[PDB]
């Protein structure tokens, strides 16, 4: 409902949100836009695991919204029994198959707000595996009629497509019991590490679903979603899947899991994957971890 | 209350490994069969920070510590369950700030009482710094009848909130924070850090010494939690002695935060210097780095 400032760095958008949990980021859910010439499908933002569509996407929506889209993010996975769950602005915790049926929600309003036939669709990390789950069981894809999808693009970054090592806790990813995170933590945590339940069964049987056009971006230095090449994905029958490492031709990006979503070179991409025949700026800048290293 | 863990030498690896075992000892502590030396008769008790423990706050300051020739005593205090961070494993210090006093009563009393000691030296970090005043003004740390006979001699602080502090790494978002809904989320200690909090004036009220302390208060800088970081200095009182140093005086090069710098060689090596004036000890000048980039 409110909408928040534009912002140029992951922690004060977190900040922010935790005092305005419900805010948008500029340029987002206004359901007067209409899809113009240049960009026919209007673009659905999915957020992270304890994250929100603000301090996900208060750099990336402005972004695409001076660019020429229409811009849309929900705020998805939201349980009040954990304990992470019941902090302000921390949403994505409860378990995650489900996510895709709020999902569906969601873009039918913006297919009915916008007379589009399809969207395209952007997921950091929970997010792009909760896409997936709209894919494969609510209805993103139509097995029968692969041109019929309400998803033409998925593009991710940081997606825990094959669940996560979790190699930055150093000694301490192997001492986590599946069983005693959730309360604490949330079910999301436990559905995102390798082989869980939820993993196995949304990637039984391929990766992918034909039509859809992937774009799966990791960064080297993503120590939450590891080994970072995990996020990448295989193509399947009439699938099409570019994976991109934010590194390549441009290593002074040091984008981690949380800064790129606020690395110009990240936005850059999705810009491309959105508009693949458009000339598109990728930058090389200079962008930094959270954290001192 | 006694797996001991490992040295540490980064704050943010300390807080995980405590994550998972929210009772661990840094190592050198609570040996309760140590004699203090003729050379350092006084115990050295630990007072960890809001959201801390005794391992992720003294993971380094403990075993240098130690090695310097101490008996080295540390408590877990201000424990509750009704906050929702202070649901979280190894957060601690989450209690309103007062009766910590008390729990420091009895711990530096079991401390005397294992090792024959007049007195105990003490260190804070952040509120452990204004629990360990509390428990000289409020709880029989000091002694006003004979100065002489305090059970604490020395109180060394780092970036403790000694006047409450303005939050300026929230910039305008600190005038946002409503000092009556925090305490659900974050616990009361947050709000009773704040500026003229009821707690902060009952504890200055009257002046910031007891006699016949040694005050050695410190603060960075780049401290950006307990700001305007000076706040955190002291004026002295009848009795009592003040040395409020500034932890870049003679070293811009250490850029430690409020967190980080409990990983600095340099504030070790100022508190060993503390503890022993006439020792002649090395205090060393070395780049230190921030927590966030
Ligand atoms: C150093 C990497 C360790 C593994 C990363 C785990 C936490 C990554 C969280 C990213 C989203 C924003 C963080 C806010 C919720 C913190 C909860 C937590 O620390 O588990
Ligand atoms: C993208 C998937 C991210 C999952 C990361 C979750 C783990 C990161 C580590 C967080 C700190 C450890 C949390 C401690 C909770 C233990 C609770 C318990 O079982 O008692
Ligand atoms: C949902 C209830 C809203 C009320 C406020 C919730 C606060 C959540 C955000 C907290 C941001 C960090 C505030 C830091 C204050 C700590 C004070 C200190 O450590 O000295
Ligand atoms: C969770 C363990 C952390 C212990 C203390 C955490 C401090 C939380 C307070 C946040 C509000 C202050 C604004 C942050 C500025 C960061 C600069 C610094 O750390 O010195
Ligand atoms: C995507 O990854 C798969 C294997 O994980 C690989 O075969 C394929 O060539 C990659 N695609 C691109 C365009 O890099
Ligand atoms: C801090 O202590 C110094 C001595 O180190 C003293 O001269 C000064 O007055 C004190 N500062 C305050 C604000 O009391
Ligand atoms: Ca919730
Ligand atoms: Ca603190």
């Amino acid at each position: 409902d409110p909408v928040g400032p534009e912002q140029i760095s992951f922690l004060p958008a977190k900040l922010y949100s935790s005092l305005a949990p419900t805010a948008l980021p500029p340029g987002t859910n206004d359901w007067t836009c209409q899809p113009s010439a240049a960009h026919p499908r209007p673009v659905v933002l999915v957020h992270g695991t304890w994250a929100n569509r603000y301090d996900s996407f208060a750099m990336i929506a402005p972004h695409l919204k001076r660019a020429g889209y229409c811009v849309y993010a929900l705020n998805y996975g939201d349980e009040n029994v954990s304990v992470l769950g019941q902090l302000p602005g921390l949403y994505a915790t409860q378990t995650i198959k489900p996510a895709g049926g709020e999902i569906s929600s969601f873009v039918d309003q913006v297919l009915d707000s916008t007379g589009a036939d399809q969207v395209d669709m952007f997921g950091w990390s929970q997010g792009g595996i909760a896409a997936r789950s709209y894919l494969k069981f609510y209805g993103g894809t139509n097995a029968a009629n692969p041109a019929a999808n309400k998803v033409k693009n998925l593009i991710t970054f940081g997606a825990t497509n094959h669940g996560t090592t979790l190699s930055g806790l150093g000694a301490l990813a192997g001492q986590l019991a599946p069983a005693t995170i959730p309360p604490v933590l949330g079910p999301a945590a436990a559905d995102q590490l390798i082989d869980s339940p939820f993993l196995t069964e949304l990637n039984a049987g391929g990766d992918t679903q034909p039509g859809v056009t992937y774009t799966i971006i990791g960064s080297r230095y993503d120590e939450v979603s590891t080994p970072y090449q995990r996020t990448f994905l295989t193509a399947g029958p009439g699938a099409t899947v570019n994976n991109i490492t934010l590194q390549n031709g441009c290593e002074i990006d040091l984008s981690d899991h949380l800064s790129g979503l606020y690395s110009y070179r990240l936005v850059g991409l999705v810009k491309k994957a959105l508009d693949p025949t458009g000339n598109v700026y990728v930058p090389c800048l200079p962008n930094a971890p959270v954290l001192e290293h």
